[PDB]
C-alpha cells in the first residue's frame, strides 16, 4: 500500500538510548518471500552531509536496472526515481534499511537476498561519539559490505572511530580463529590529488597503503592502525571518488539532468557501483564460518542490540583530557618521588627512631617543598582542574607519610 522507500529501523533518540523497530524490521526481513534466502547485506556508513544517500540513489538505479547503459540512465533527463533523499533532512543517529529486498541471481545460481542499509552517525562531541560507535558497531556486524564513507582524505579521527567501532564489535563477539568481520571499502568521498593517486579501486589501493604505513606507529601502545584494521576485516579496498562539481555540491536535493554532474565522477561511479553490488561480487554474510539468512540476520541484530542495552560500553575519553589528566598525574608522580626520597634519605630505614614530634616537622617541611614543587611547575589543567590533583598529591604523600610512622615506632 506504499512505495518502496527508506525505513528508520535503529535510532538514538535524546535520552541516549537505543530505539530499535521490531516491527518494521521483522516486516521487511520476514517476509517469506525472502525469510530463508541467504542475505548479502550493504552498508554505506558515514556522517551526515557527506553525500551517502546520493551514493545509494545510484546504487538504487543499478540494483533495479540491470540493463546496458541505462543503470546510470538517460544523460539528458534528470535523476528520478525511488531515492533515499527526503527533504526535511534531520540529522540523526541509526540505520535505515531499504524496504524492497532485492533477489538476484549469482553465477553459481544462487538466489540471495540484496539487503541496503544507511548508517549514519554524528561526531560532534564525545557524548554522541559513544552513539555513533556503537550504531557503526551493529552495522558492521550486521552487514558483508561496509563501505565506510569519508570525505577527503583519511584523517586520524576517521581511523580512530574506525578502530573504536571496530573495538565495540569485539566486545559483543566470542572470539575464534576467524576475523569478527568480512568487507571494508574506505571510500573516499571528494578525492582531488589525481596527479598523486588515481580515482578509483586501483589509485584507492595505493593511497591506502601510504596513509596506513603512516601512524606509524600509534597511538601509544604498539597497537597501531594497520594491523589492527587487517585482523578485524577479511577483505579490505579502497576507491577514490572525484567530486561531483558545484552544482550537486552545494544545492540540497540536486534535479539537474545527468550531464550537470561532472563527468569524470559519472565515470566513476559507473564503475564503482557494480565494483560493489554486480552478482559477481555480491558477497553472503556470514557469522562464525556460517552463511547467514534474512531471518538469521534479524535474529543476531536483535541478539547484538541486546547485549548492548544490558552491559555498559566504555565512554570514550578525549585527547585534550586525557594528556592533561597525564600531564597532571606526572607533575603529581615527580612531586610524591622527591618527598618520599628524602624521607627515607632522612629516616631510613630505622636509623634512629625519631621523636614523632621530630618526624612530624619533618614530614611538614618536605610536603610543603613537595606542594611548593608541584605548583610553579607547567600544567595544563588551568588552577580548577589542578587543584583535584593537588589534593590528589597531598591525600596519597599523607597515605605515604602514615606508613612512615608505623616504620619508625619500631
Ligand atoms: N561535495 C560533494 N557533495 C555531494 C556528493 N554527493 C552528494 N553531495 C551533495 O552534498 C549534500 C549532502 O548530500 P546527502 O546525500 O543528502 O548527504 P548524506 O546525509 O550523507 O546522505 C547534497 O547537497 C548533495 O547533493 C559528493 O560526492 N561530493
Ligand atoms: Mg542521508
Amino acid at each position: 500500500v506504499k512505495k518502496a522507500g527508506p525505513v528508520q529501523v535503529l535510532i538514538v533518540k535524546d535520552d541516549h538510548s537505543f530505539e530499535l523497530d521490531e516491527t518494521a524490521l521483522n516486516r521487511i526481513l520476514l517476509s517469506e518471500a525472502v525469510r530463508d534466502k541467504e542475505v548479502v547485506a550493504v552498508s554505506v556508513a558515514g556522517a551526515f552531509r557527506k553525500g551517502k544517500s546520493f551514493l545509494m540513489d545510484f546504487m538504487l538505479r543499478y540494483m533495479y536496472n540491470q540493463e546496458s547503459v541505462d543503470w546510470v540512465g538517460d544523460y539528458n533527463e534528470p535523476l528520478t526515481g525511488f531515492s533515499w533523499r527526503g527533504g526535511s533532512e534531520r540529522e540523526t543517529t541509526g540505520i535505515q534499511i531499504w524496504s524492497e529486498i532485492f533477489l538476484i541471481n549469482k553465477p553459481d545460481g544462487k538466489k540471495v537476498a540484496v539487503l541496503l542499509m544507511d548508517t549514519q552517525g554524528t561526531f560532534d562531541s564525545q557524548s554522541t561519539l559513544r552513539d555513533s560507535a556503537t550504531v557503526f558497531a551493529l552495522s558492521t556486524m550486521i552487514s558483508s559490505i561496509q563501505v565506510y564513507n569519508l570525505s577527503q582524505n583519511v584523517q586520524e579521527d576517521d581511523l580512530q572511530h574506525l578502530q573504536l567501532f571496530t573495538e565495540y564489535g569485539r566486545l559483543a563477539m566470542e572470539e575464534t580463529f576467524l576475523k569478527p568481520f568480512q568487507s571494508l571499502i574506505f571510500l573516499v568521498r571528494d578525492w582531488s590529488f589525481p596527479y598523486e593517486f588515481s580515482y578509483g579501486a586501483d589509485g584507492g589501493a595505493k593511497f591506502l597503503e601510504k596513509r596506513l604505513k603512516v601512524s606509524g606507529n600509534q597511538h601509544e601502545e604498539l597497537q597501531n592502525v594497520r594491523k589492527h584494521i587487517h585482523s578485524c576485516f577479511t577483505n579490505i579496498s579502497c576507491f577514490l571518488l572525484p567530486h561531483p562539481g558545484l552544482k550537486v555540491a552545494t544545492n540540497p536535493n540536486f534535479d539537474g539532468k545527468l550531464k550537470e554532474i561532472d563527468d569524470e565522477f559519472i565515470k566513476n561511479l559507473k564503475i564503482l557501483i557494480p565494483w560493489l553490488l554486480s552478482p559477481e561480487s555480491l558477497d553472503i554474510k556470514e557469522i562464525n564460518g556460517n552463511k547467514i539468512t534474512c531471518r538469521g540476520l534479524v535474529e543476531y541484530f536483535k541478539a547484538y542490540i541486546k547485549i548492548y542495552q544490558g552491559e555498559e560500553l566504555p565512554h570514550p575519553k578525549s585527547m585534550l583530557q586525557a594528556t592533561a589528566e597525564a600531564n597532571n598525574l606526572a607533575a603529581v608522580a615527580t612531586a610524591k618521588d622527591t618527598y618520599n626520597k628524602k624521607m627515607e634519605e632522612i629516616c631510613g630505614g630505622d636509623k634512629p627512631f625519631l621523636a614523632p614530634n621530630d618526624l612530624q616537622t619533618k614530614h611538614l617541611q618536605l610536603k610543603e617543598e613537595s606542594v611548593k614543587l608541584f605548583r610553579g611547575v607547567k600544567k595544563m589543567g588551568g588552577e580548577e582542574f589542578s587543584r583535584r590533583y593537588l589534593q590528589q598529591l597531598e591525600s596519597e604523600i599523607d597515605e605515604l607519610y602514615i606508613q612512615y610512622i608505623k616504620h619508625n615506632d619500631s
